């Protein structure tokens, strides 16, 4: 997250770190959201590679013991059936991961609340992106969980020529684009939390930014719109 600030350790209890085994160690690769005690939602493009993955919940500092982490293997990966790796702009950038064991809920570990199906945010709605992604274009991952305030940009605007044009679809949400704050590598799969009727819900799964850098004016971060996929999510979980 570029232009972010350190999150309080109990602000975003549905946030997870997806990590892969790298030699003798594990390394953070993207974010995601806990949606059942044994299911995680992330971006499809995060699990494109044939790696060994684990999920870490209750994480705050990637490089120190926080005393709150639970580590759990990924048992099954279900990517959206329409997803196509060489066409992120077509959408369907979403995947569910079944965990090997169910995690225990506490003040650091909670289920993410999803929006009702079909819900669309008005232009300029207040949202926070959270994650451990790069803190500058071509930079390094954050140690501690970061958050940034990124107001939504509605489809009519973000699909106009000076923004994303037809690369953005109605199945997506855009947020940010002020040139100071944005998502960045390592944030993919992570949540966009928006305050609706007094309650934060996860409205987006971070999907892509502009190859011209993370924080670029009029290239808001693009997220998969979770409220477009409520039935898909229910169906997968009901059938697995
Ligand atoms: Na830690």
């Amino acid at each position: 997250v570029v232009g972010g600030t350190e999150a309080q350790r109990n602000s975003w209890p549905s946030q997870i770190s997806l990590q892969y085994r790298s030699g003798s160690s594990w390394a953070h690769t993207c974010g995601g959201t806990l949606i059942r005690q044994n299911w995680v939602m992330t971006a499809a493009h995060c699990v494109d590679r044939e790696l060994t993955f684990r999920v870490v919940v209750g994480e705050h500092n990637l490089n120190q013991n926080n005393g709150t982490e639970q580590y759990v293997g990924v048992q099954k990966i279900v990517v959206h059936p329409y997803w196509n790796t060489d066409d992120v702009a077509a959408g369907y950038d979403i995947a569910l991961l079944r965990l090997a064991q169910s995690v225990t809920l506490n003040s650091y570990v909670q289920l993410g609340v999803l929006p009702r199906a079909g819900t669309i945010l008005a232009n300029n709605s207040p949202c926070y992106i959270t994650g451990w992604g790069l803190t500058r274009t071509n930079g390094q991952l954050a140690q501690t969980l970061q958050q940034a305030y990124l107001p939504t940009v509605d489809y009519a605007i973000c699909s106009s020529s000076s923004y994303w044009g037809s690369t953005v679809k109605n199945s997506m949400v855009c947020a940010g684009g002020d040139g100071v704050r944005s998502g960045c590598q390592g944030d993919s799969g992570g949540p966009l939390h928006c305050l609706v009727n007094g309650q934060y819900a996860v409205h987006g799964v971070t999907s892509f930014v502009s190859r011209l850098g993370c924080n670029v004016t009029r290239k808001p971060t693009v997220f998969t719109r979770v409220s477009a996929y409520i039935s898909w999510i229910n169906n997968v979980i009901a059938s697995n």
